[PDB]
């Protein structure tokens, strides 16, 4: 009945019977497809979070609020245990990175920055922002208010001329909008989705956000469309997802909103009520 999670799991089974065995950047060993396409229902109320293997949704939403936040200090993240860009902001990555006049935490301008501050000077994660640069958030919920046919509602946090100075370059690359019946659809591209541990967590992600700008816009919830560039499998999860292959989905969970919500920064981790997700066992994935 959930043939949405389906999809997800015959996309690990096709990369895993033809995908391309390369070596990454990093020395990696990865099973490779280069372009895949896959739509996910958000109809009244689902969030495609995976139930064949549970999802950090703790980490999901605080990492959304975050970036919804214009922040790049990892140490906010890190003090509501939320450590997934701990090792991203460290004093041994910033100096290997060339960064060693940074402060411990500061990713630099990445997604939130990007999202609330797009084509201001970048200075550090400890100056305030407020006004500076284009607000490409509150630009696309005035889109989709205003003038919601337009074929121009992108949320991007490809910033070339800002990519030397980012922790990692985005890997969720754009987002497009769209309004139709009153119903908001989103299209996600991807360059990279490492499908064991990221892109489940990436779905959940922008599952939540369309939900979010949806909510703030007073409307009904259609689909994501889920592009890839390079959809992989490190080989060191093959095991695990071979384990995670066997098990059928559940039906994805709801979520709903509470409190007297206005605008996209009005939401906070208990404004969120995440319904009827029960996922089967995790299953451990290292970095
Ligand atoms: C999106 N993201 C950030 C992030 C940063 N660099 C990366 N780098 C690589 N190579 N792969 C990734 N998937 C990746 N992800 C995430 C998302 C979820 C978890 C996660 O589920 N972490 C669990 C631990 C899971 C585990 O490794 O056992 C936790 O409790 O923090 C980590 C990082
Ligand atoms: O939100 C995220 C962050 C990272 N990654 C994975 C994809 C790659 O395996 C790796 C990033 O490496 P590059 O694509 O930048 O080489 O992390 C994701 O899937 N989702």
């Amino acid at each position: 009945k959930n043939e949405d999670e389906s999809k997800y799991l015959d996309q690990v089974r096709y990369i895993l019977k033809n995908g391309e065995r390369i070596d990454d950047r990093t020395g990696a060993g990865t099973i490779s497809v280069f372009g895949m396409h896959s739509v996910y229902s958000l109809r009244n109320g689902v969030v495609p979070v995976l139930t064949t293997k549970r999802v950090y949704w703790k980490g999901v939403v605080e990492e959304l609020l975050w970036f919804i936040r214009g922040d790049t200090n990892a140490k906010h993240l890190s003090e509501k245990g939320v450590r997934i860009w701990d090792a991203n902001g460290s004093r041994q990555f910033l100096d290997q990175c060339g960064f060693s006049d940074r402060s411990e935490g500061d990713l630099g301008p990445i997604y939130g920055f990007q999202w609330r501050h797009c084509g201001a000077e970048y200075r550090g994660m400890d100056t305030d922002y407020t006004n500076q640069g284009i607000d490409q958030l509150s630009e696309i919920i005035d889109l989709i208010k205003n003038e919601p046919h337009s074929r121009r509602i992108i949320l991007s946090a490809w910033n070339v001329k800002d990519l030397k100075l980012m922790a990692l370059p985005p890997c969720h690359t754009l987002a497009q909008f769209a309004v139709r019946n009153g119903e908001l659809s989103c299209q996600l591209y991807q360059r990279s989705g490492d499908m064991g541990l990221g892109v489940p967590f990436n779905l959940a992600s922008y599952g939540l956000l369309t939900h979010m700008i949806a909510h703030v816009c007073g409307l009904k919830t259609g689909h994501l469309c889920h592009v890839l560039g390079d959809a992989h499998v490190y080989m060191n999860h093959v095991d695990a997802l071979q384990e995670q292959l066997k098990r059928q989905p559940r039906q994805f969970p709801t979520v709903r909103f509470i409190g007297n919500i206005k605008t996209i920064d009005d939401f906070t981790y208990e404004s969120i009520v995440l319904e009827n997700y029960q996922p089967m066992p995790a299953i451990k994935m290292a970095m």
